[PDB]
């Protein structure tokens, strides 16, 4: 418990009147960590302006039964950030737990979430235009970084598998319709679901921005272990309706082939040499 003692300090230091009474950590990224704290409140920390002003702005204008975070303290600063919110109740949703599920209530699950992705995509997003991102161009510059640092290093068979998605990058048109706010990182570990197997929270807004609407339908999409599969994805589009289904599967399917170089990338930028060396090999494994 030396973590939880310093956060604890921090906590008490920042917001004057506020009583730690339990803490323990609750999740961890690498260069994050989330608290539980009096078993009430959640404080995610980082040694978070726009999490914290999108919040703000789903607040105000996300009419929906479905529970975000609801900012109540934020410190803000070059070396330190902490937002505190009432910890949304629920279990969040597995692979595992869906297969449980009667169909019926995969049906609802799956409309609860088409629901509440088409009443965010289709908010007025004027109030919060600074928070736009472009996944294309970020791409370009991310591989304008690789240029100039490591590329040369690296291996022929590593170097092909790069330059084969830049082709595929160029080629494609899945950049070019329509833009909304997306939460961006709408994965089954963000989402909570009630008693019922309903529904019932969305988390981590902390990626989230004005960017191509198939963005959200990225991980629901997703064949792999943590996520329900390519049917749960396909069904949710097919509510969600008006979106071009084949090629939301085809952005998906981009992002995939760039994850490992995103990975490399991600070691540059932060000097963790380890990532550098996963996302290579993880080149490799794809490529074998
Ligand atoms: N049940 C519950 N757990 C919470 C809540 N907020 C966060 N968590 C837990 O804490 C973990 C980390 O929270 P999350 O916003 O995803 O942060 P992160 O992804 O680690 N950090 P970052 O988004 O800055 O990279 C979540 O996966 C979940 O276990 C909450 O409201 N309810
Ligand atoms: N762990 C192995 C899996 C296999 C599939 C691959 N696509 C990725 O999938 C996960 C994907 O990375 C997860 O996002 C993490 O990473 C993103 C960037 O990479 C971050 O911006 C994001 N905020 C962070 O939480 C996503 N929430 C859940 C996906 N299952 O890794
Ligand atoms: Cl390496
Ligand atoms: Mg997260
Ligand atoms: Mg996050």
């Amino acid at each position: 418990a030396t973590n939880v003692k310093a956060m604890k300090y921090l906590i008490e230091h920042y917001f004057d009147n506020f009583k730690v009474d339990s803490i323990e950590i609750i999740g961890s990224g690498y260069d994050s960590v989330a608290y539980l704290v009096n078993n009430e409140y959640i404080f995610k920390t980082k040694f978070y302006a726009k999490e914290k002003a999108i919040y703000n702005f789903l607040n105000t204008n996300l009419e929906t039964n479905v529970k975000i975070p609801n900012i109540e303290y934020s410190y803000i600063s070059d070396e330190l950030s902490i937002l505190g919110y009432k910890e949304i109740k629920g279990t969040f949703l597995t692979p595992e737990i869906y297969s449980t599920m009667s169909e019926e209530e995969q049906n609802l699950l799956k409309r609860d979430i088409a629901s509440f992705l088409r009443q965010m995509h289709g908010l007025d997003y004027t109030d919060i235009s600074e928070c736009t991102i472009d996944n294309k161009q970020n791409v370009l510059e991310e591989y304008i970084l690789l240029r100039e640092t490591i590329y040369n290093d690296l291996t022929d068979i590593e170097k092909d598998y790069i330059e084969s998605f830049m082709e595929r990058l160029n080629a494609t048109t899945v950049f070019e319709g329509k833009k909304c706010l997306c939460h961006n990182d709408f994965s089954c570990n963000h989402l909570l679901l009630d008693g019922n197997n309903r529904l019932t929270g969305i988390i981590d807004f902390g990626d989230s921005g004005i960017i191509d609407e198939y963005c959200d339908f990225i991980y629901l999409l997703e064949d792999s272990e943590e996520e329900i599969g390519t049917n749960f994805g396909e069904d949710i589009l097919r509510m969600y309706g008006n979106i071009d289904i084949e090629k939301a599967k085809e952005y998906q399917d981009i992002v995939e082939e760039y994850y490992p170089i995103e990975t490399i990338v991600y070691g540059i930028k932060n000097i963790k040499q380890e990532f550098i060396e996963n996302g290579r090999k993880e080149i490799y494994k794809r490529t074998y």
